DNA sequence: GTCGACTCAAAAATCAAGTAG
DNA sequence: CTACTTGATTTTTGAGTCGAC
DNA sequence: GTCGACTCAAAAATCAAGTAG
DNA sequence: CTACTTGATTTTTGAGTCGAC
């Protein structure tokens, strides 16, 4: 990972892996299938990665960092948490629609590496707990358990991403977009 | 698919029950039609007399589980003091039901992979029978503004069962139990 | 070669529940082998009997002829031969139980076993008879008499009851073989 | 069996079964094959019989009775056990050719109804033992385990019945009949 | 079937890409067979080339068992080369990999040419020159025209250039 | 290159590369092998050259220019195209007897850089085609296709260059030298 | 017989860290 | 009333096949 | 060579719906 | 400042191996 070319090649393999696993799955994807996509040598996969299941771990970790950083970009504004959660919900549906064909990796994760599947949620919840408890003491949001509410807010985003993002190409209507914002505002008094 | 004689209904159930325990224990792949029919104590071919494909057993396993969860939740909600108290124990007893049906979640994981259409159906039928319950509750003025509200409440139950019932294997504390009802109260009463 | 041997070990199943009640699923499951792998090694369910009875004929004729190979009087050959048969058949209870299944499922093999066994018997019997060792009778008829006695006591005292023959009973049988074959 | 018409029709089904099972085999014969030959309704078989296997149990119980009676007929005259056995053996092989059908079915039994197969030899040996043992006390035949001798004689009859009655329509030549008469004489006559 | 499935994919890939630019991974995937299945049949990657070359030498000997002769036999060689495209391309690769086979092939092609050439010189059919040289002139002409008009281009020669080639053969052989 | 001191080290690499690639082949030749032969630092090779494969491109560029100029010396000052080919052929073979190592690397090119290999024959044909078309109308050489006759002349040169130069080293005898000229003369005589 | 993951000795390409002119 | 009779409907049965890894 | 879903050609059981005695 | 130099260091290569069905 030291050299600029070194970190480039690692990203050639990783971006090749996400396309194949999202199309044919983990089982069907061979190391040859990956390196041939990346246009690199066969043994180069084993230079950057320990084994085949280790690519999924690194795929999930990037499909967490790249999401959380994207959401933190649109939530650097107003000190009020209700405003943070108002944008953080709609922009999550915007990002999931961009990475629509990339949810099939999670299905393949719950099968082959289910431990790193639990990790994505627990790490997302960890940054939704410490960041939520800040606004809690500030009396902006409800004084309850911070960890408990994190899963409630994630669970809503998860289910919406299933129905309006994955199970429908149409998405959300303007009236429903407004309706959603009040639901967030209501359970934060 | 073919329910005429009570013996046919008996044999279909011998198959369906064996499938439920086997898929839960070792998954859809590791379970063979021989495993299903041997445990059921019926002819190998008999599985095909009632089920077109091996995949079609997941369809009827989900249907039976969905209907039995819908009845379990319909039982504890028909008496309650308006919609605000309906979602109060509707969520509460779902987390109790999920610990009773802890072993049989392995099936629902497989569903998302092998038969994702009946996985999609599970939520869409539950949402269709939730929307009717919310449309006439807004008509009374008990709860705030339709279909979107159904999925939101589903996702709360879905994720809490995933974490506090499945992963933690302990449950919810008395403190956290009370905290839940407040989220329900604040989300339905216009504050 | 282990996979074919895993399949063949079939013997346990057919001897206990019988050829009919034994399925390919039963055989392949017990063997811890794929259903289809049975058909890679065997043409049909019936072909397994042929291969089992192939081993059964080999195991027997080799063991049974080891003790009769040197004795003086043919009466002593039969007295011992009978004892060594009932002894072998207790050691190979499974293989015989499968051989019994043949009379319905592969009758041509069953009929052949007895006929080929009669040929080995008649050969030696006709010989000693002409010498004056054995009663002068039809060598083929007497051959089936001793084959019948062996098969019946094998059924009753080995298969139908795991016990066997008592030392007292063994002497009684030895007397029966002697009395019958010794010319007056 | 309450009516005389009932007993009449049962025999129609029974006789066709004997004729068919003997000819084509137990597996090859269907209930339709029996009822059509019998010239009766398909379902009528089930009015008199529990299952296809249950008809074997009745065919063998008649086979045991009819053979035991025929053999009692000729063995009653002689009051010399060696002569009783000499005749009984010939008379058995005679009855065998006369009842090839019934005996051919008895062979199938060892695989389809092994319980009644074992039963026949056991019932036959029990009646044989008490007869031989009494004749041993009279000092007519050798003093050996009577049960053992019962099976020795039974096994001879059975095997000769296979080779010289089933496997070949020929039978025993006068030389072979005389030779067999000697084998039984030499074997039972004490020295 | 598996061993033959390999060779078909193996020949088609080594022809287009070349021995080095073709990996066992490329071969097995084109053949629709497991990676390890290659090593079950062939003990080495060098060994599969030996067999393709051994197969090519069989096809060459079969053709070699058959003034105007050098005119038609020239066009018949290029017609054979177009039908054996993939196999000749693998033979060109031998020059670097196993140079002994490349040298021997041309040397044996010279022997058969020379003996048949020296008989026509005596008869007065063709002009008196070195028989070893004249043969290599005809060999080189074939190898070059086949390299350009058959191997480097899928097109061909055309009846316009076909007649022009016979005019080249005639002029250099008839005085 | 910039300095005459720097350009001095570029030729130290090239004149060491030629000596190794022609001897033990491109594959067996390493950068550590080249740099050590040049008596320089490892990386210095990459300072003057893009990649290992690019050294082949420069060596063949020099090989192409050196031959184009050497043959020009003896053919530039001529009138008859038939005689241009006669001199051109003999001096081509004379050049390779001196430059054996340079042609050996051109053989390695077919396998490692077939792009520059196919370019050489395609550009050598372009020099011939232009020169032939001028002599076609002048009545010097025979009336055929210019591209066809270009490769024909190339093929005779290429083949002889392997057999009498690379494989034997013995070269052509004075009888063979004269016999060859007769072939080229006969070929291009418009009869 | 079939499979596809993982090893390993080579030798490329690339640096940080210097010195010449 | 019970005792037989009917055939079409229904359920049952493994062995053998098939394309896949 | 190894794997397991799936077809298939019969059958055995049923049972409503009757007729005989 | 630029042009050149140095060699350990980091990356790449794809054949051959490895168990396991």
């Amino acid at each position: 990972p030291k050299t600029e070319k070194g970190k480039e090649s690692l990203n050639k393999i990783l971006d090749a892996s996400v396309e194949l696993i999202a199309d044919k799955g983990f089982l069907s994807t061979s190391i040859n299938d990956i390196t041939s996509k990346a246009g690199v040598a066969y043994g180069l996969f084993y230079f950057y990665f320990k084994s085949k299941h280790d690519i999924l771990d690194e795929i999930i970790r990037q499909f967490n960092r790249n999401m959380r950083y994207y959401l933190k970009t649109y939530t650097q504004n107003l000190d009020s948490r209700i405003d943070v959660e108002k944008v953080g919900m709609k922009k999550f549906l915007e990002w999931m629609n961009e990475n629509k064909k990339y949810y099939k990796i999670f299905i393949e994760t719950q099968v082959h590496r289910p431990d790193i599947y639990k990790w994505h949620f627990m790490k997302l919840a960890e940054r939704y707990t410490t960041g939520l408890s800040e606004a809690m003491r500030r009396g902006e949001i409800i004084n309850v358990d911070p960890e408990l509410l994190s899963y409630v807010l994630i669970g809503i985003a998860h289910m919406l991403g299933k129905r309006y993002v994955l199970w429908s190409n149409s998405g959300l209507t303007l009236k429903q977009q407004r309706d959603l914002d009040l639901i967030i505002e209501n359970m934060l008094t």
